[PDB]
């Protein structure tokens, strides 16, 4: 999309499964349902991963953008 | 429906707050602001899934929050 | 909305201030700004629930606060 | 005299190297970026001391965690 | 003190000895000479402390507010 | 120079070799090509050192000022 | 009446000691500084345990790392 609008890539993932990598190495998987300029975001049917192992099924969750390291598409 | 707008849909509901450093909280959300500072009623701290201290009503600065989820009353 | 506008209700009441690092304070909230910087009279710095120091009047920077709860 | 973020502009659609705090490393084609250096990479790959550790495809990296960005091969 | 003006209490400690706690469990004592909006301070006759005992004499020093955890005056 | 414009010093190093010292102690050396008010900067023919021994040659690189502790002449 | 940043101004061109987070320490002549306290030292020297460890000549220090500034030497 716009080379000045990197958050659009997030819009290109609305209702899709994403992978949230947090500072401290924590990982989160779920369906992106929204986000804002601060990258705060809402995940649906989100699950907390550890070394690739689900360790917590939270359901819907709001993640503060400040903690995010990266967001990538996943299955 | 921007992220914070979700918190509104949880006002007066039991939520679970996860803080930096792996500290966790549980209580009924009564208010919040854009910075995600928030007030919890009948709150209580948790460690490894077991309550460690009941703090009743408490104000949490959003800066320390990692995520917030839906919870249940016991 | 009103988290801040709910701290005022404790103005002149005993509060507990938990900080990053687990250091905690107890005392009478006397004033605060929107950044959560606040003043405590008859303050006490605690550890493990044990009074570590009697500070009297103290100004704490909000930036180090984790949470504040209504004391007793 | 192009300031810091222009040199970034000259790498648009070129492979780059992003080095994060905590020493984690990434490689991928730079697709976009903002003033905060929040950026997007396509064909992204995370590295383990010069050894590919994970293929991420398209990824959005928050600038705050970045240390430096270098040109790629 | 004004319920919305915490820094006021700093104004009340001017030219009065104070205790400054910094991030990293470090401490300093001295006489408050000036402070600004960000809690940057200037202490006269300052001293760094550790375990309650002096670690170093610094004289006049300018402390950046950001490193401050809390500022204590006395107790009356 | 201007006792009010410390970044003027950076201006004086444009196209000269500098030593960038980062948080965590990492260290970079290269030729300063440009910078902004946040001290974000570009270096040509840059190299990452370790205890005085270059351990990586990055050529042109963009360093976020945020990680910088200090910058010296080389 | 004096304000921190202005008092700093009182030390332009005199020796000052800059103490940083991590406990690294530098000494040199204050040559310039802005509101963020990013500043410049001429004849700068980093110390460790109280003994010079390296002479860095002119150096630009980011205020963000600064804990305190004191009149030294
Ligand atoms: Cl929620
Ligand atoms: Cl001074």
């Amino acid at each position: 999309v716009n080379v000045q609008r990197p958050l659009d890539a997030l819009g290109n993932s609305l209702n899709s499964p994403v992978i949230i990598k947090l500072k401290g190495d924590r990982e989160f998987r779920g369906v992106l349902k929204s986000f804002d300029l601060h990258m705060n975001l809402v995940l649906n049917d989100a699950e907390e991963l550890e070394d690739g192992e689900v360790t917590r099924r939270l359901g819907t969750v709001l993640i503060r953008g400040d903690n995010i390291v990266y967001i990538s598409r996943g299955k």
